[PDB]
């Protein structure tokens, strides 16, 4: 069993599964303190609602939200959202790039601990338990975050739990991430080097794929084609198109490489860690959501002449596999 | 005639002796609820703190204000239990401190106006208590967002009465900018306590800023790491001036000419993650009377040094009412 929102699933309710998702993108604290921000709590609620729903008509069972504490996670709303669109949603514990002082000052051994209260106790007082660790770098790690890298893969060692990454992908991040990974022996199979459609550079990708990663593919509809006079939408999104980015999900597979894809959106319903209108903008650009991937990418691939059998091996099997804790060290 | 505090509306005159600038804890958006056995648990911190309350209230303290806000790990529902159980009114603080997360940091001036107006006309997150002070921050020169903090905190002041107090690196002289872009927006330096100010011995920056209608906050008088000069980070934090020198700038001040304009505090906690791991501990091994020192420890020296029970009253209890009634 994989843990979710609503309590412990079997392997096989998870179905088809988007590996890196977001509720809502913001910050510890400002949902509750600020939720005027994005209309109101349940204006938040009822975008994020239909957007699961839309994913769930086309295939979707299960995302995994990889918002961390500092990405402001709110796992009551998770749980609504997930309770009202039945849609599985796998939260997370970790660190990304906005740490508050109270925990940048913390130890690896103290990181270690929080990770672990949040796999095995639970998400504040919820009792809901993090079914994956969440970790960041952008460019050359920060000491830090290197204290973050070796706290997830202790915290990974002793729950069974994966670990997934953020990467500045053209800085080739993967490659330090592993090497920390390593140090700490954990398996690569239980890690995902995310952000990898971000960067063209395929052998950066087949090299840590050869070495048992597995490579996170998970912005394909990134992009701000149409948009170049917005600088703020450019520098998120980028100029690449999505059918660039969902070409290297057939390239990796074209090089032997299927079992180590994952897949996914990157998506929110909520942005509040970026400029006011992203929300918005994003949202013109893709009014599907969550479901590009199953309504867009997916009839790409396949008159591409990738198999549906593979797509199924890609987004069900793959997600299953990579969730699925593994025994404890 | 009112006051906002963690348990409703009180009346100038019910606040009485008033340490202005204090925290329950000391800590980040977030942290408490998602981290609480990083204080051993909410319980502990709860009981910690009513008892510490307690001890203040026998010494006299009616009212504290915390200073803490969003980014410092505010918990309005924190201070209202303490509040309750220890019958110590709280006032709480809207505004923000040194470390503000993404999704306040990208906020334009308008949008920053608009979250302390929430804060203190609406309510804190969904408890209804409302704040009755905004705090802000700079450490030396602000940095560009910190400007927008200083305006916002300006026009939500302008807008509702509530005052501004503000963290200081004093020895950097911040409050001379800081009233700066004050009266640029048009803030009445009477609505404004230029706080952490006997961090500094330069009396000359004080009278001056005094002399143009500040308050100046003595607020951290027991922090010291005398005694501690092997410890790197409580004495990077404490500093090396004894109490009895900041508490000697309260006297130098009153013996300047400005009683009315003066507010002392002991900037003290009861719980502490925003920096090393041992520091309550540390802190608490120094000041075991926590906020009674200022009753308990100031108030007599000061007295032995000549200064009137009359004086003392003015600043304890008069200062903070004239400065917490909004205008
Ligand atoms: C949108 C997404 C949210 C945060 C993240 O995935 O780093 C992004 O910025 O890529
Ligand atoms: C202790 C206190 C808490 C925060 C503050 O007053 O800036 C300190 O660090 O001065
Ligand atoms: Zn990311
Ligand atoms: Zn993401
Ligand atoms: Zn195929
Ligand atoms: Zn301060
Ligand atoms: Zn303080």
């Amino acid at each position: 069993r994989i843990n979710t929102v609503r309590g412990p699933i079997t392997i096989s309710e998870a179905g088809f599964t988007l590996t890196h998702e977001h509720i809502c993108g913001s910050s510890a604290g400002f949902l509750r303190a600020w939720p005027e921000f994005f209309g109101s709590r349940a204006a938040l609620v009822e975008k994020a609602v239909r957007g699961l729903r839309r994913a769930r008509a086309a295939g979707v069972r299960t995302i995994v939200d990889v918002s961390t504490f500092d990405i402001g996670r709110d796992v009551s709303l998770l749980a609504e959202v997930s309770r009202a669109a039945d849609v599985h949603i796998v939260a997370a514990t970790g660190l990304w790039e906005d740490p508050p002082l109270s925990m940048r000052l913390r130890s690896v051994e103290e990181l270690t601990q929080f990770f672990l209260r949040e796999i095995q106790y639970g998400i504040e007082d919820t009792g809901i338990r993090a079914g994956i660790i969440k970790v960041a770098t952008n460019g050359k790690a920060t000491p830090f975050q290197e204290l973050v890298l070796r706290a997830a893969a202790r915290a990974s060692l002793a729950t069974g739990v994966p670990v997934t990454t953020h990467t500045a992908a053209s800085q080739r991040d993967g490659e330090q991430q592993a090497a920390i990974f390593e140090s700490e022996g954990l398996s690569p199979s239980r890690v995902c080097i995310g952000h990898s459609d971000d960067t063209d550079d395929l052998s950066y990708l087949t090299a840590l794929a050869a070495r048992g990663y597995l490579i996170g593919l998970d912005g394909i509809p990134h992009s701000a084609i149409g948009l170049e006079d917005n600088a703020s939408a450019s520098a998120l999104l980028g100029n690449r198109s999505w059918q660039t980015r969902a070409l290297l999900i057939k390239a990796l597979i074209d090089q032997g490489y299927m079992k180590q894809i994952l897949v996914s959106n990157d998506w929110l319903f909520g942005f509040s860690s970026y400029v006011t209108n992203i929300m918005d903008v994003m949202d013109s650009v893709n009014p599907d959501g969550m479901a590009f991937i199953p309504l867009r990418v997916i009839p790409f691939l396949r008159e591409k002449g990738v198999s549906q059998e593979t797509l199924a091996g890609i987004t069900v099997t793959n997600p299953a596999r990579f969730l699925s804790p593994t025994l404890r060290a």
